[PDB]
């Protein structure tokens, strides 16, 4: 019961003072937390002990004229700069006290894959996968005014003809 | 109660502003709006997935000597050329103020398909097909010269 | 036995609780219940899947000036917004206390298309297909204003 | 030689043993049995694969006030309950202690599909589709009420 | 120059050597051959394949009361029992001690379809499709009863 | 300008040099050459692939008693035999010695399938699809026995 | 107000520079410009493909003993040789310099089928779709021998 | 001739004294019980003596906002938390003086795995492989009230024209 | 020139002195006879010495209410139950002195694997791939009165309208 | 230009004197001679030495009650017997002095795979996939008469009406 | 919101002082930047300290008559010949004081490897996959009169009829 | 722009002094040029030094009658036979006092494989990869009179009616 439209993702670079920045155009999406069992089992019985995880988020985008950011994104895969990213799902405020804050998931980690594609009279498309430093924290952020804005993304409002407008 | 040709249709490239034309003699015009919603199927229950609409109109209409317009959209089909145009339903005036304009759809896209037809000793007819691009937008529009 | 212009038909927006209207001028108006029974053939012998049956609804009426109803179903077919509908059989009242309101079946659910035609020289008419979504339940409703 | 009318059509739930009825008014009366098979082929010959049969059964008919039977199968076809359906041949008596009952071919399955459809100014009119599950056995079987 | 009428047409079970009998009353009887023939691509030149041929005959019919061989036909698709048929040309006999016998074609395979149909105020018809299982012999073959 | 029924057709198998002869009481007689041309886009342009061209010839005629041509065809179509055709216009000699042999097109294939129908009260109909396997070759060809 | 005999239309290989002719006897001429736009879904809108556009072309004539045109046609689609065609419109000639060459569209591209048919007692009618490769250009051309 | 949407799944928190919990719109399931043959083979015969098994069950499932419980789900993988699971079957009471009582496969373990994704337009789901410590016990259990109220699970009951109700 | 159905499964735990259990209701099956060639090759010339052989087969099916046999099999495979089983062919009877008996290949081992899964509104299969000790026996078997019956299985035989019957 | 059917295949066991058994109703065919090319390059050039050959030949077949030569193939894959097969190619005889002889491959090895497969009202295949020592040898082969008058084989001559013949 | 025809490539061969070559009729593209996340993580928290880049650049083609520069790229995959190539985006220019530059992706590296493909009656197209030597540059680059006359790519204006113009 | 049926294959048993032999009724084809780069990466920097390549070429054919070449390819496979062959590209002529030789990719080695296919009443095809020693030479080739007189390949010209022809 939940179109996920409403998830939005925020990037940002970690050693930057700035705004995070929305990732426009993502077609696909995903988030697996694998882990590994460091379990050791007894002669005469059965023990699991810890768990390293594999955390990692993929996704894909479509490239369009106006943002760099893909640009960023593939800097950061070849150049290993640490990013800071968070999808932040719209449409589920906070509950005490809270009410442009929205339900989150924070995680770091670095970009370790990033690959483009692109047909004949096509859309030029990629997709990066994303790793994730440890456990990710979840907690109600809130979104920067640009996101917002972004957000409503309303389209070709009422015109008039015979030249009023364009 | 309306008769069909009471429904006034207009077309014009987004780029020429001043520029402004109708569609003439048309015989049927249909518009059409198609909701993709496919349920896939749940244990605990079912959900009716909220898909894209693509809606489109298809007009045929009659080809005479003094007008090209109808060469512009088979231009256009080709070029891939955006245009908008306008659904007005004439004799349905304004309220306060926009009574001169009346009723009509107003909705941005692409011309999808042209396909014009002869037979000897008859009038030839082109049929268009237009993507409209999203959602269609209501309000008033004013005519040309009146008419 | 039943003329099928006594079948009456309505509609209203969930939301809008104090809504109410009827659809006019019905030309032909068709259910359908369809089940997805598909059976896998099995060894010892063969067994007969229960699937979804996904029920709708598609009507053609027309359209005229004193009516903007049609338009709110072209809205929601794009809009997606949901309905609800009442296919009451009129000239069949309660048994004990419902008399005033005559059997009908009632049912949720979104408006999964809507077409218009025009043709020169005639009234436009709206085509218009509605998804159930779900079990349509049965019972008795009232009509408005005596008609 | 048989005018189609003489062919007569009960159903009943199975659950319901005392329960009986026939169906009314049908215009349209078509049984079917497709049979499923696909040769593949042999580099020695060729063996023709024998497939399961899905026999099927469609009628049309019209809809009046002093019945609703109708209504239950259009309530089957969604809840998928079983049904029973006789297809008797009258004027074709037993042989020996059978002469009451008439010759008649029994299946048991679901109804598959209900699509009823209205016109301005006319009657309306239900079909159905049922499908049989499994082979169709034969016999007589006696009438209600003489008719 | 044939009237169509002149093809006469018969079936019977292999089992059943002794039994013999003969369809009635059709409408409409169409043979066919189909040959399954796709190239595929070859960089010297093309190779047409030669695939297997699936011969197939649907006939039309009616039934009256003094027969039951359609009922045998409909029993024979679900069973799927084999069945073997004769087109046999009348006025064409043999050439040298086979005059009584005219010139037909046999063939042995399953009936792969049955479908009949009802009709207010009308003979009820049915209609099967046979699969004719390999190569069609040739030869002569006697009618019973001489008709 | 030219009346169908001028165009005359002929077939015969390649084996048997000898053998020579025409088709009868043709009622409509097709020929097609079908491109297979399907560009795949490029990002710098886009080309037209050049595919192989399946041509094939359909045609009905009629049935009658002192001609067996048409079963020799049912039994290519099975047994897959090879065949060889001629697409002659009458009327139309030739230009320096070649007058009593007027213009065709001659092209060898099999023939893809046979299917003929039969109605009461009527004369059967059989129809036969050709494929022709490769470039059909032009020049001129003589009729037997002046017609 | 054009009547469709006022559209003359030619061909000719680009080979063969010197050579001109046009088609002749048309009874029904069509052509087309298909869009092939399918919107691929994104979470934060919608974009609309900008796909090739395959337009085509598809005309009807008859066939006479004075002209051998339509079977360069049927040569050209099975050796799949290039052509260019010119749709003229006539009665509408230049503007400065150009009255004698009327107003025409000019493409070249390749004959993708021809596919005739023939009727007991009727003129035989050759049909063909040509399929344009590309951007259809605009500007007038001359008429030969003054028809 | 069993209905998937008759089994049910249960679910609980080791460490907490609380009643399951439900896992609501699971399209897909599954249950693999693998098995390796400690066997040894003479050289003259042969024989198997154990064998070590590798039991989980996997599941997806489609995010509705109601329930936050897919978020205990990812904190289990990424924290490594026991989880014990059961899923019960409907219609198939008890036999002997147990009617409320119904079928069931009793198991615990660590969820190793947990992976989401989400397209344009569309609900966003997920997958869950979760494995189990050892053999699992099989046992008529009772169901908890809530899930109870829940498997009703009616829609949209008769309502009224004109006013009488929304 | 053989239909599938007319093959018949046939189990039994080995321990448990009482007659077979068909398998109902499985839909695919299979039955691979692997080998590895001990295979050694001069240097002037090759050899052939002997062959280990990994025998299996693999079987599908579909839960039905009536029968618990599944999860005999299910508690096989956790518990390491050593089972007998064999595809008794019908309709190849015996040649002489034997009418009732079948054609049959006979086969033990344990089940090292099962699987089940299930979707939406949809019946609820499952998957087994059991072993083979060494080599199996073939030999023409008798069936047990009980799956003598079960192969009759017709269906729905002529009842009677308006109240004589069900 | 050469259909498939027109191939034969002839199978024999090895110490046993007697003719060939064709194989009926194989659907499917393959036959691979695989290469592993013992090269040895020096740093100033490169040499192939040697090859060591892997071939094996693949095939299907549709199990018809009339035969039980499946039944052998499969004894021989679980006892590991060795068999001697060529495929003799129809339609292709001698040219010196030699007109019932007819193209062949003659190869002899252990089968080293089998496996059968079955569904539900479906004719019930199976596949082998048998080794090859060595090299195999080519030679002009005659049939076995059995063999013979199988290759025809003519499907229901013309019978006759009411009574004549079956 | 970008079409891929846009895009452009340049190639060169390093040791060559000439112009760049335009790529034509590629139909696919394809540019992945993978890493290995040299990360070492203590007892008691976790770090990455460094990446190894596997940069690469895949695309197809269509092998014309009229460019023989395949034959060249297949010489560089067989002799090991370094090439600098870079995609040069169409219509993004330069911003401050630069309009004839266009955007870019500089690199350079060996051509790993090629594979062409063809069928009947069909094109004959190939394939090449190039690496990338460490991280590629990106800059504004101008391209060479020839690939921009090469651009424009109009196709067959309008000639006229009865003898004219060809 | 280049349709494949213009390429040729010729092939030639190295030993051999007589001239090449096409290979018919191809209806795929590949040639894949692989490499290995022996590179060596400091630690402030990277380098290549070198490539081992391992080029080789795929075909597909259809094995007619006519024919006996894929006799000698299989002979090849399964004795270790070198050959030279190479693809001489039609309608691509010499330059410069070359009119009769075309364009070409001359390269030997051994057939490192060799597999056919076949099913009822279908043609049997096969398939072929080809090794490459070393690298390839490119070169303008003639063809032999045979390969000339093949690739003509006219079908069936106009016969007559009436007995004047066959």
């Amino acid at each position: 019961m939940k179109n996920s439209n409403d998830r939005i993702i925020l990037f940002r670079k970690a050693g930057e003072k700035v705004d995070a920045t929305k990732m426009l155009f993502l077609t696909e999406y995903g988030l697996s937390h694998e882990a590994d069992t460091d379990t050791e089992d007894t002669m005469d019985g059965s023990y699991n002990t810890g768990g390293s995880v594999e955390s990692t988020m993929s996704g894909t985008a479509k490239m369009f004229y106006g943002d760099d950011f893909a640009d960023e994104i593939e800097d950061a895969v070849v150049d290993r700069v640490l990013y800071e990213a968070w999808e932040v799902e719209s449409r589920i405020p906070g509950k005490n006290g809270d009410s442009a804050k929205f339900k989150a998931k924070y995680f770091q980690g670095f970009h370790n894959k990033f690959e483009l594609k692109a047909e004949a009279n096509g859309i030029d498309e990629y997709e990066y996968e994303y790793g994730v430093n440890g456990r990710f924290q979840r907690g109600f952020a809130t979104l920067p005014e640009a996101v917002t804005k972004k957000l409503k993304a309303t389209g070709y409002r009422f015109h008039d003809t015979t030249k009023e407008d364009a």
